[PDB]
């Protein structure tokens, strides 16, 4: 069956107040079937208000259009962002235990973006390992791809990710 409509959906910020609901669709089309876009419009005035959304009929259409980012439509670059928005590059992951080393976490988690850091957090006094680790990208996909999962097994752990300040 197909996956949930608002997993499908993109949030499509700082359009042109020129943008319509036809030339957001021609633009987005690009990557994959569009069930819905919309630009949203001041209900009296009709004018823009500057965003807008594309339903596409997969999550691997969404994975293609966020992938082609930048996107310039209409002669702006927009901004892009899976449906719910806060924000962040960094992720903590818990439950890694003691055994969970560097390259578990970057084996895993570089198919989900481009890494630039892994933290594997140790204790202040003991210097051993406490469990758990940030791992930060260079985008926000990365991060919101993550934490829309129900699951994260990395190095045998059932582990529990989420968005880091
Ligand atoms: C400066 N900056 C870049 C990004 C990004 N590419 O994902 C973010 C975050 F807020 F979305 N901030």
């Amino acid at each position: 069956p197909k996956e949930p409509e608002q997993l499908r959906k993109l949030f499509i910020g700082g359009l042109s107040f020129e943008t319509t609901d036809e030339s957001l669709r021609s633009h987005f089309e690009q990557w994959g079937t569009l069930t819905d876009c919309v630009v949203m419009r001041d209900p009296n005035t009709k004018r823009s208000r500057g965003f807008g959304f594309v339903t596409y009929a997969t999550v691997e259409e969404v994975d293609a259009a966020m992938n082609a980012r930048p996107h310039k439509v209409d002669g702006r670059v927009v901004e892009p962002k899976r449906a719910v928005h806060l924000t962040v590059k960094k992720i903590f992951v818990g439950g890694i235990k003691e055994d969970t080393e560097e390259h578990h976490l970057r084996d895993y988690f570089e198919q989900y973006g481009k890494i630039e850091v892994i933290e594997i957090m140790t204790d202040r006094g003991s210097g051993k390992k406490r469990g758990f680790a940030f791992v930060t990208f260079d985008d926000h996909d990365s991060v919101d791809k993550i934490v829309i999962q129900k699951y994260h097994t990395v190095n045998g752990h059932n582990c529990e990710v989420r968005k880091a300040l």
